[PDB]
C-alpha cells in the first residue's frame, strides 16, 4: 500500500534468517525499507543481499555449547547451565529492545522462537506478525514442533501438545520477560491469558502440498508457500564439482546427494565410514555435504573414493536438479528445496521439526523417514530413492504443485491483508 | 512394629509390587495398608493386604487425551475444569485416609503427586517407589522424555529438571492451596522441596536397569518385587490343546500383547499381526487389548495357529513359551526377562520407550520403530531363532533369579529408615 520500516527479527540458524532474506528483498522491491535482526555471524549474508543489519543476542549455539562441552559435576553443570541460559535470555531481551526502540520500525515480523516481539510491539503500539517454518500454533492437524511423537497419535493429543509447549515456554522465561517489561519497557506483567498469542496473524513460511492448513486454523493463520532466496544467479561452480556431475553421469551412475547440516555426534569417523560403505552398496556417485563433528570446530577425515566428492556448502536451487534423490536431516528449508527440485528424498531426522518433516515426506510418498542410521539403512534407502517409480512420480508431482506456488508474493499479500488486524491486535493488549 | 502405608495411582501394574512388597513386610511383622483406586480392592483383598480408597484414576483423565477430534477453546476449558476436579479429588481422599489411619511409614509411586505433603503435615518417614527413571541423573532420560536415539548424559539430566519444572508447576496452584487450607502447612515450590533427597527404591533388576555412579546413596535399584501367582492358576481346556499342539507340531511358541491400548484402525492391526504370525510360522497366544475406543474389544477370523485368550498370569504362562511380543510396561517386561524370553517391544507411550531401548542395548531382544506385517515377521523370526538372543535372555534370567528385591528392598527401608525420617523433618517448620 506505501513506504514502510520492517523489522524482521530471528534467531537461529542459517534456515531461520535465509527465508528472512527471501521475504526482505521482495519488500524492499514493493518500495519498504527493511532492516533483518539477527546474530552478528549473519550481518555480511544479510548485506550481500541489500539488506540493513542489526545484530541481537540469543544466538542458540552458545546453549548448545554448554550442552556438549560441559564436563563438570552434575549440579555444577545444572547451575553453570542455568545461568548462561539466563544471561543469554537477559541479552537477547536487552539487545532486541534496544534496536528496536532505536530503529522506530512501523512493523515487526518474529520467528517466535525469538519470544521478545509480542512485549516489543505491545511497548512500541506497532503491529505484529509471527512467521516460522514448523508448526507451532494450536491444532488438531499437528502436534507441535518440539514434541512430535514417535508414531502419529490422534488430534486431541496434538492438540494437547501446543497448549504444554505455550505454558513450557511461558512458564520458563515469564519471570525475567515480566522484569524487562516493567523495568524496561515500560509495561506491566503479563501472562498467556493476557498476550492471547493464538491472536496474532501467522505466517507459515513452507509449502501447504507438504504443511497443509488444517481445518482448526484461524482465519489469520496463513500456509504461504516457502520464501525461496534463489541464488543460482551469480554461483559460479567450482571446477571439480562440474567434472564430478559430468563423470557421474558419462559412467551412468545415479548421482546423489547426503548432507544433514550442523551436528554433534558420538562418533564421526564411523558415521562417515557408515556413508561411504551404503554408498558403495548402492551403486552410486555421492555429493557429501560433511557438517558433523564430535566438537563444534575439521571435514574429512578417512581416504574418501572416487565416486564421492566431499564439498562445501553449494546453492541447493542450483545443485538438487542435478541429482537423482538427497538424504539429510528433514531441516524446514532444505526439504522445501528437495521438494521443490522433485527429489525422492531420505530423511535422517535428528532434532525437534525434523522429526515433524521426515513423517511429512513418509506421509506424502516422497520420501523414507530413517529411524536407524546404518550401512544398511541407508544403502536400502538409496535404492529405493533411486529406482522407485512411484516415488519418482509423486516427487515430480509436488514439484508441479511448488512451482505454481510464490509464497513471497503471497506473504506480503498476506501482510497487506492483515495490516489493519494486526495492528487492532496489538493495541487490544495495550492498557 | 510398624503400620506403612502403600499408596500408588494408576493401573495393575503400578499396584501389583506393592501387593509383592506388602505380603513380604506383613512376614516381617508389620501392618500394611495398600491406598489405590477403588478397582483394585478385590486384588489387594484377596492377597491378605489391607485396602483403602483413593481417587485420582488417570482413566477418567486419559477419555479427553485419547478422543479424536473434539479438541478446541471450549473443551480445552472443560478439560481444565474436569482436570483441576479429579486433582481435588485425589488431594482430598489421600488426605483423609492418611490422616485417619495415622501410618508411622508412607511409601508412595511419585506419580501420586500427594505423598511428600502429607507426610510432612503428619511428621513422618518418607519413601518413593517407581518402576521407570525418574531421579537426576546424567545415565538416563526421564521416563517421559526419552529421545528418538540416545543423547549426551548432559541431555539427560536436564530431561529430569525440565520434567520436575513441568509436573510441580502444573499441579503447584492447587496443591499449595490444599497445603495450606487442609493440610495446615505454608506454600511450597520445587526449591523447598528438594525432591532428589527423598529416598527412592527402583522396584526393577539393576541388569536392564543399573545404578549409575551419579545416584545418591539413598537412590537404590532394588530388584523386581514379583507377586507370584503361577501356583493357583488353572489353566483352560483350549489353552493347553494349544500349547501342546505347537510343540507336538514343531512350531515356536509366541506371547503376544500389548495391554489395553486405544488405536487409529483396531482390524488392520489384528490382521497386520496375523500375517505376521503366518510369515515366521509360529504359534501365537493373543491377549488383545486394543480398540478404537475405550469401549470394549478383548474380542475379535483367527486362523489355527492363533489363540485369542484373555489375561493369564505370566508366571505361569511366560515359562511355557519361547517367545513374547509386548509394549514394554516395566512390569510386564520384567515378568519376560525374569522367565528369559527373547523380547519383541512395540512401545506406545511414555516409560515404554525406555525399556525398548533397554531390552535392544542389553541384547535380549528387538525395539520395533514402526509395526506393520513385514517389520513383526522380522522381529518374530529373529526372536524365535537367534542364538545369541536366547543366550542372552538365558543368563539375564539367571541374573535376575539371583536377586531378592523384595528383600532387599526392606532392608534399604530399615537402613535408611533414620534418613528418612530426617528428610521430612528438614521441610516441616521449626516451632
Ligand atoms: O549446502 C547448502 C546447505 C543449505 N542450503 C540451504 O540453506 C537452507 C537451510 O535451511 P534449513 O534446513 O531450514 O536450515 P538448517 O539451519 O540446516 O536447519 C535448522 O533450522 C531449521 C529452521 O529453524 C530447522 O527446520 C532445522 O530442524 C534446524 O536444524 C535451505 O534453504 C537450504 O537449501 C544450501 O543451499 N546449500
Ligand atoms: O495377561 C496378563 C497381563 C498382565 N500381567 C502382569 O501384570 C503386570 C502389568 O504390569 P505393567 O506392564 O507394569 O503394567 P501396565 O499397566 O501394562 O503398564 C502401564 O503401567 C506401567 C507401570 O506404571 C508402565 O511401565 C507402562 O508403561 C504402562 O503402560 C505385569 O506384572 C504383568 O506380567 C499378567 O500376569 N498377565
Amino acid at each position: 500500500n506505501k513506504s514502510y520500516k520492517f523489522g524482521l527479527l530471528t534467531i537461529g540458524s542459517r534456515g531461520d534468517v535465509q527465508p528472512y532474506i527471501a521475504l526482505g528483498k521482495g519488500l524492499i522491491k514493493e518500495g519498504h525499507q527493511v532492516v533483518i535482526i539477527t546474530h552478528s555471524e549473519f550481518r555480511d549474508f544479510v548485506e550481500s543481499h541489500g539488506i540493513q543489519f542489526e545484530e541481537i543476542a540469543g544466538n542458540p549455539v552458545e546453549l548448545m555449547s554448554l550442552m556438549v562441552e560441559n564436563e563438570s559435576m552434575n549440579v555444577k553443570m545444572l547451575r553453570e547451565a542455568s545461568s548462561k541460559f539466563r544471561g543469554w535470555i537477559d541479552a537477547l531481551l536487552q539487545t532486541s529492545w534496544e534496536v528496536c526502540n532505536r530503529r522506530k520500525f512501523d512493523i515487526l515480523i518474529e520467528s517466535p522462537s525469538a519470544m521478545v516481539g509480542i512485549h516489543i510491539t505491545e511497548a512500541l503500539q506497532i503491529p505484529y506478525f509471527r512467521a516460522f517454518t514448523m508448526p507451532w500454533t494450536r491444532t488438531r492437524a499437528y502436534p507441535h514442533a518440539f514434541i512430535v511423537p514417535d508414531q502419529k497419535r490422534g488430534g486431541n493429543y496434538n492438540y494437547l501438545t501446543h497448549v504444554l509447549f505455550e505454558n513450557v515456554f511461558w512458564k520458563g522465561i515469564s519471570g525475567q520477560v515480566n522484569k524487562w517489561r516493567v523495568e524496561t519497557l515500560g509495561l506491566g506483567k503479563t501472562n498467556l491469558f493476557l498476550l492471547q498469542q493464538n491472536n496474532v496473524p501467522f505466517l507459515y513460511n513452507v509449502s501447504p502440498t507438504i504443511f497443509p492448513p488444517s481445518i482448526d486454523f484461524s482465519e489469520w493463520v496463513r500456509v504461504t508457500g516457502y520464501w525461496f532466496l534463489d541464488d543460482k544467479s551469480t554461483f559460479k561452480p567450482p571446477a571439480e564439482l562440474q567434472e564430478f556431475i559430468s563423470e557421474a553421469r558419462s559412467k551412468g551412475k545415479k548421482l546423489v546427494y547426503i548432507g544433514f547440516g550442523s551436528i554433534v555426534v558420538s562418533n564421526a569417523k564411523e558415521m562417515t565410514e557408515a556413508l561411504v560403505e551404503a554408498v558403495m552398496e548402492a551403486d552410486v556417485y555421492c555429493i557429501l555435504n560433511k557438517g558433523w563433528s564430535e566438537r563444534l570446530g575439521k571435514k574429512t577425515e578417512v581416504d574418501l573414493p572416487r565416486n564421492i566428492l566431499n564439498i562445501g556448502n553449494v546453492p541447493h536451487d542450483w545443485l538438487f536438479p542435478q541429482v537423482d534423490a538427497a538424504v539429510h536431516h528433514g531441516g524446514s528449508g532444505t526439504t522445501g528445496a528437495s521438494l521443490r527440485a522433485g527429489l525422492p528424498t531420505v530423511i535422517k531426522p535428528f532434532f525437534g521439526d525434523q522429526f515433524f518433516y521426515a513423517g511429512r515426506v513418509e506421509d506424502i510418498g516422497v520420501g523414507i523417514a530413517l529411524k536407524k542410521l546404518n550401512a544398511q539403512t541407508l544403502a536400502d534407502a538409496l535404492k529405493v530413492a533411486t529406482t522407485n517409480k512411484i516415488m519418482k512420480d509423486r516427487a515430480g508431482l509436488i514439484k508441479k504443485k511448488i512451482s505454481k506456488e510464490d509464497g513471497i508474493k503471497t506473504a506480503i499479500s498476506a501482510i497487506y491483508n492483515e495490516l489493519e488486524y494486526a495492528r487492532s491486535v496489538t493495541l487490544s493488549r495495550v492498557k
